[PDB]
């Protein structure tokens, strides 16, 4: 498999470019930031509301619990690359603690509104709006040669006030290359693509359009998450449980992908769940013919037959925030 | 039936806009402009090269053959909203002749090769950038709110050497209206969209994709007219024979359409026909799978189904044209 659109970006550029392994970082000063408060945490780093103690202007200070050298400069030379491109978080600076080298990204600040209380009081329009920007982010990094990997509401900061939204935590985030098998243990477990479960490691772009999908299969149904699967295996089962599994047959098998016994009977077989049955007086407003094209583009077992990003922003589903455009 | 896209150009614009019946042609000097030699000519009008007396610089007059002086309006008030537009015909001036009111339309010139000679020459890339080029065109009198009605070679005039294209002839070119019932007498037969055939009248932007997927069938498999019916009747039994019958019942079943006794039964049964079985030595270097995608999602009877403007640009399939721009 090979990515439909941009699949010659890195090939064209310059190694120095994607190679991030030969990376240099230019440590700033672990003064100018001073932490205000812990804002947020993953496992993979806590992240505080900061001020640059030069400008006063507020930042968010990303303190990395202990990282292999690669894995950083991989996650900083992304940000590097993509830093400008539309709705992209802008990492501003990349500090260290003298006493022990524990890592801290310096980005812009963003009052943001965690989804779990922000998305229930989102209009059709608003989402519709997000779903939207977020698109450019994705676009815009695809057009990069990057491939996110790790797409969900958690890694989508919005201001909603400003309705300025950001792409964040590029650490999952790798380089596409044209026939390169990536590792499948990427992205949350209720974004991971079909491919993801079934080890398709040839995977691409694509992969993000999958949990764009699934996040905004979840706005609209008002289903967080929309494939709430316990375990990687139970994930392929939720899915299977909507798409049908008679997909997933084809797409099995146009990939020449076995599935492992296990998973293979636990999967079973399924048919297709109109989108539809998902409807219900809470989100009957926030589903539409529209809404269920677009979500139905997205959604495919097939990461060849998915919206790319800039198809996903032409979709008519779009045409009112286009227009406001 | 509405369109999905661009529904409401016209009834947020001032009536002057749309209200073609209450344009007061400026008529300009008859005289301006020679005659050189005949270049074409449809049974609406003859089509002359000529010259602009006055700075030399080459036009094209299309004297019309006697038209309703509201059809004329129409043409013009429509080529006076989409001039400037991309790849849209400039309409230079009008001019009527003196002695008996015979009107001239004055655009620009444009060193075209007629496409039964310049199509055969055409490579892949060629072909994707000229229908590139004519969806510019198309998304942008679309989004005028105009449905061009009569999209096919003979009016997409092109200059292989500059790579200059232009949409030409909207003489059955119309104003768009949601939920407005229009002739089904447009659009030369080959190119006649399912729902011309089925009298499906509140048809809209959507009908000028047919077209477009037509002309695009003939370019790829060099097949022109890839739809060749002698007759409005036969031209729904050549697509019948093509997109195959159950389609078009679907079609039929969800628009309340029905279909005349005689036709009925003369489209018969059909199963669809795959869109390689039209492959062979002489167009395999033309066809692949992303032009097969691209034509089999213009190709659909549903006119809302099918691509619009916009969304065509963005296919993959575009995507190398893309980058060089
Ligand atoms: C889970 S709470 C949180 N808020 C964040 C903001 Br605002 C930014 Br900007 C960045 Br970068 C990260 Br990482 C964030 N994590
Ligand atoms: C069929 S031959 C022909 N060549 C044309 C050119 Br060049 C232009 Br510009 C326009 Br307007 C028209 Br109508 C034309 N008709």
């Amino acid at each position: 498999s090979k990515a439909r659109v941009y699949a010659d970006v890195n090939v064209l550029r310059p190694k120095e470019y994607w190679d991030y392994e030969a990376l240099t970082v230019q440590w700033g000063e672990q003064d100018d930031y001073e932490v205000v408060r812990k804002v947020g945490r993953g496992k993979y780093s806590e992240v505080f509301e900061g001020i640059n103690v030069n400008n006063n202007e507020k930042c968010i200070i990303k303190i990395l619990k202990p990282v292999k050298k690669k894995k950083i400069k991989r996650e900083i030379k992304i940000l590097q690359n993509l830093c400008g491109g539309p709705n992209i978080v802008k990492l501003l600076d990349i500090v260290r603690d003298q006493h022990s080298k524990t890592p801290s990204l310096i980005f812009e600040y963003v009052n943001n509104t965690d989804f779990k209380v922000l998305y229930p009081t989102l209009t059709d329009y608003d989402i519709r709006y997000y779903i939207y920007e977020l698109l450019k982010a994705l676009d815009y990094c695809h057009s990069q040669g990057i491939m996110h990997r790790d797409v969900k509401p958690h890694n989508v900061m919005i201001d909603h006030e400003l309705r300025k939204l950001r792409l964040i935590d590029w650490g999952l985030a790798e380089f596409y290359h044209p026939g390169k098998e990536y590792n499948v243990r990427v992205a949350s477990r209720y974004f991971k693509g079909p491919e993801l479960l079934v080890d398709l490691q040839d995977y691409d772009y694509s992969l993000d359009m999958w949990s764009l999908g699934c996040m905004f299969a979840g706005m609209i149904f008002r289903k967080e998450p929309f494939f709430y699967g316990h375990d990687n295996h139970d994930q392929l089962v939720k899915i299977a449980k909507v798409l049908g599994t008679d997909g997933l047959n084809v797409y099995l098998n146009k990939y020449r992908i076995e599935l492992d016994p296990q998973l293979e009977a636990l999967v079973g077989r399924h048919s297709r769940k109109p989108w539809l049955k998902f409807m219900n007086a809470d989100n009957q407003h926030l589903v539409s013919p529209e809404a269920i094209d677009f979500l139905d583009k997205l959604l495919r077992y097939d990461h060849q037959e998915r919206l790319t990003a800039l198809e996903a922003m032409t979709h008519p589903y779009f045409q009112q925030v286009r227009a406001a455009e």
